[PDB]
């Protein structure tokens, strides 16, 4: 098990941690979501599903900066929806292929009424995410760590 992102960055077997950089909306009005999809920016893959089936979980999603500051959040894991910042682990997606699928997250961000301005900066910190990774085979319990960063300011339109 190994995950790898859209521009080729990889963690490999055993987890560790990797930036991601990610376009954002540039303006977002108050009230309205600010889309973060990273299951077009974050792909794993199973290593021996001939054996081993591999567990997946969002163990942890944190807000940083702008995000923390200027949204509230949800986050959509494999299609359904939890509290972000994350409260608590989500189920886990089972991985039983060398194909490489997608990680099932997107945030879902809107800015709160304060928020007006430039809500969100080029090059900050906005979240982190822990992929959790465990099997059916061994005592294996990884992390792969997430390091979200916005590519461009994003404005809220006063
Ligand atoms: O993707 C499956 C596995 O790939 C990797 O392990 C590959 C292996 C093996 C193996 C080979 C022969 C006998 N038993 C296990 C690890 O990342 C492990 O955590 C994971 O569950």
């Amino acid at each position: 098990f190994a995950c790898k992102t859209a521009n080729g960055t990889a963690i490999p077997i055993g987890g560790g941690s990797a930036n991601v950089y990610v376009n954002l909306a540039p303006v977002v009005n108050v009230g309205q979501n600010l889309v973060v999809n990273l299951s077009t920016q974050i792909f794993c893959h199973n290593d021996y599903p001939e054996t081993i089936t591999d567990y997946v979980t969002l163990q942890r999603g944190s807000a940083y900066g702008g995000v923390l500051s200027n949204f509230s959040g949800t986050v959509k894991y494999s299609g359904s929806s939890y509290p972000f910042p994350t409260t608590s682990e989500t189920p886990r997606v089972v991985y039983n292929s060398r194909t490489d699928k997608p990680w099932p997250v997107a945030l879902y961000l809107t800015p709160v009424s304060s928020a007006g301005g430039v809500a969100i900066k080029a090059g900050s910190l906005i979240a982190v995410l822990i992929l959790r990774q465990t099997n059916n085979y061994n005592s294996d319990d990884f992390q792969f760590v997430w390091n979200i960063y916005a590519n461009n300011d994003v404005v809220v339109p006063t």
